[PDB]
């Protein structure tokens, strides 16, 4: 058992292996994202290496989250991880739209367990999440809002043409 | 008369020199798309240069044959090679669908020749294939089939300029 | 749908997205053993680097099959992924005879499909394993029996000595 | 007198002097340690170099401490530094044992300032408690519970072997 644990709640230890749960979650869906972009009846290059990119980011948060609970002293607790929601995401604009709700829920959990932390006066963690997680989440969902607007403005009366030129000239291929 | 050749069936040999013959049509259709591309009254230079890589490539496979014919023992022989199927090659859209069933039958020819190779007990032969040729090939029909995919969303009601962006956007140039 | 397809059957298909899932279970093992090792109870930086290096190595693998998949014009189907079979993983030889059952469960899968791929003639889908996973697997299997050799030799009448002296002197830290 | 002062309690200020204090003083007991360890009869280069560089960390913190008093227009006020506790640390195991209750010691110093500073609505002072002190605190007690971990392994039945092999093995000489 730890010999090092102070000022951790069990509460605070438990969210955080929930918020694990959550950031792998988003991993496998970026995953399934950009396999999909991928297909050769899809063939979005661009769409394909955005969702691919924030795969690992969110693999990366995960390896953040254990990284602490360890330096903490708690003990990290792997759950099952559910597969994505979808098997086939729709159009470019379906999948920015999924992936802005996907980044919602996982920045309200931020915020509930930054609510936590502050509830069980456990500043370290909550300065844990303020400089690795909020601003990052703000930046990349101000970015997934932009490319949103993007998309919406292309649909015009040429869905394919629109959807094709923002996977060349928006995303990087 | 050869002084080296071991496990090398009849069969496989004629076979070989079917294929050099059919990697060599390939070339030759290729080397008409490229240039009718090429023409001032269609002028894709993009479409033009992927064709042309395609007609080095599949020359380049008919030497690799060759070469190989002559490691085992057996002896080219060369054949007619009959003119491509048309003078002219219609749309960008008309050209890839007619490239990708042109590999769909040169990778059929592949599969062919290595279960022959499989029930000749000719694992020299199966691995020469499976090094320098069927991945190669499966490769090469994943991009026709993203290109196609391209081509198709772009379509549209707007086919000039869709076909124009293609090029531009999508193709070396 | 596809336009590509050729040569592959449903049942390769339905094999590859099963043994994807092995890869992402053995990956998520692998992270689990991992963090186990750098608990500040357990503290063994060199086993904790092992395991983390595998995981991201199986995760690899997985991401290469999904790549073949879309490559043969087969469709990527996620499943939900078990949580790996311990939450504490015991000593350095516990873990290590743990991971050469999970090697030797995943060797099986690609022998297996290996086996399905020749039935069915399907020469890319066997080439692709005997190139990027079969040799793969043997090396790995025959590091992971010499490290266990080696752990086994070092218990003696002195556990935590050896235990020490192994990640010291053996893995990489 | 200050006129820059603003919004800094003198409940602040207060604790912030005694903070120093209590980083000066484990300082001088991180000196003692060192020196113990350099005894010829003793003779543990790496357990010496280890406590050697907590000195001057703990030194460095007093100093970022006093740094921030003037910048918000408090007054620096010294006390007497106790010597430390003993005059003979024991063994290496002792030693990292004391070690850690200073640190979990001066660490609840820091969070209990954080609350004051909380209380007071003083953000400034828990900003720079977050950014230069509770995370750095964190992961000194994290390495410290790992090397208490690994000299406990050591002890077996051979504690001498078990003492040398750590300070050669893990601390750097
Ligand atoms: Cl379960
Ligand atoms: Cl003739
Ligand atoms: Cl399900
Ligand atoms: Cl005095």
């Amino acid at each position: 058992s730890s010999q090092i644990r102070q000022n951790y709640s069990t509460e605070v230890e438990a969210a955080v292996n929930r918020l694990v749960n959550l950031y792998l979650r988003a991993s496998y869906t970026y995953l399934s994202l950009g396999f999909y972009f991928d297909r050769d009846d899809v063939a979005l290059e661009g769409v394909c290496h955005f969702f691919r990119e924030l795969a690992e980011e969110k693999r990366e948060g995960a390896e953040r989250l254990l990284k602490m609970q360890n330096q903490r002293g708690g003990r990290a607790l792997f759950q099952d991880l559910q597969k994505p929601s979808q098997d086939e995401w729709g159009t470019t604009l379906d999948a920015m739209k999924a992936a802005i709700v996907l980044e919602k829920s996982l920045n309200q959990a931020l915020l509930d367990l930054h609510a936590l932390g502050s509830a069980q006066a456990d500043p370290h963690l909550c300065d844990f999440l303020e400089s690795h997680f909020l601003d990052e989440e703000v930046k990349l969902i101000k970015k997934m809002g932009d490319h949103l607007t993007n998309i919406q403005r292309l649909v015009g009366s040429q869905a394919g043409l629109g959807e094709y030129l923002f996977e060349r000239l928006t995303l990087k291929h």
